């Protein structure tokens, strides 16, 4: 995630196995009950899309749920692309490109690009946006198994 240190500066750190273990735990012990959603939110504070994918990977064992999640993400990504079509052109040095749906999902973007967008002036909070899509997916999964 991207967190603030004591020197007021936003710095990146990899997702902690402590956090990952807590996520794996909530799912493996409660299996997509409604509780998994608030837990996912609590554990994903400041997360990059990369962090979120790491979290989702650790529970890839639940294949049906994971496919539902991936498809929800695809749909949300498409809607993002419909509403926010990317400026497909030359960009001057000092500037950076705009993210498409698959960039927000961390599929076609690097960690450095993700950090770049999250800390740009002005920013695009790609982690928060992706988290939104994932939570929509989690809600679908919770309904499915309700
Ligand atoms: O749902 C949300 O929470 C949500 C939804 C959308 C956005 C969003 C989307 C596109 C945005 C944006 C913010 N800020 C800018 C924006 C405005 N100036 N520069 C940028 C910018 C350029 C490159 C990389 C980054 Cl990092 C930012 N753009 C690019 C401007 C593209 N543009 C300009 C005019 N018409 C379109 C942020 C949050
Ligand atoms: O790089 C990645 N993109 C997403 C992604 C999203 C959608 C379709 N296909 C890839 C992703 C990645 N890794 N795990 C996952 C993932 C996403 C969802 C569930 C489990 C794993």
């Amino acid at each position: 995630p991207i967190v603030q240190n004591l020197q007021g500066q936003m710095v990146h750190q990899a997702i902690s196995p402590r956090t990952l273990n807590a996520w794996v735990k909530v799912v493996e012990e409660k299996a997509f009950s409604p509780e998994v959603i608030p837990m996912f939110s609590a554990l994903s504070e400041g997360a990059t899309p990369q962090d979120l994918n790491t979290m989702l990977n650790t529970v890839g064992g639940h294949q049906a749920a994971m496919q539902m999640l991936k498809e929800t993400i695809n749909e949300e990504a498409a809607e993002w692309d419909r509403l926010h079509p990317v400026h497909a052109g030359p960009i001057a040095p000092g500037q950076m490109r705009e993210p498409r749906g698959s960039d927000i999902a961390g599929t076609t973007s690097t960690l450095q690009e993700q950090i770049g967008w999250m800390t740009h002036n002005p920013p695009i909070p790609v982690g928060e946006i992706y988290k939104r899509w994932i939570i929509l997916g989690l809600n679908k999964i919770v309904r499915m198994y309700s």
